[PDB]
């Protein structure tokens, strides 16, 4: 959306379907991986990390937001994220895909 604002580093907010609710919880992607957080500066571990490495990020939208994504492996269901605005969505579908996927295998 607002194109002018440095300070990114892929540490941005994200909507993580929980419970079929839709709570705030902190992504952090690194290392091919995408971990979770909650308290700021990630103080503590939400849970188990993500191995995106080999996952399969799909635009899976709903009629209330088209700025959703979900993750899969081989079909089956790992996660669900959720942006605020269609830019922020196609930022975080390029940059999983990138990370899904490195190295001697499909390359």
């Amino acid at each position: 959306g607002s194109s002018g604002s440095s300070g990114l580093e892929t540490s941005s907010y994200l909507n993580v379907l929980v419970n079929s609710q839709w709570k705030s919880r902190w992504c952090s992607v690194r290392d091919n991986h995408l971990h979770f957080y909650q308290d700021r500066n990630r103080s503590k571990v939400a849970q188990q990390p993500l191995s995106l490495v080999g996952c399969e990020v799909v635009p899976d939208p709903s009629p209330d937001h088209l700025y959703s994504f979900r993750i899969l492996h081989k079909g089956e269901e790992l996660a669900k994220l959720e942006a605020k605005s269609s830019e922020e969505m196609g930022h975080w579908l390029g940059l999983l895909l990138s990370e899904s996927g490195s190295g001697p295998s499909s390359g």
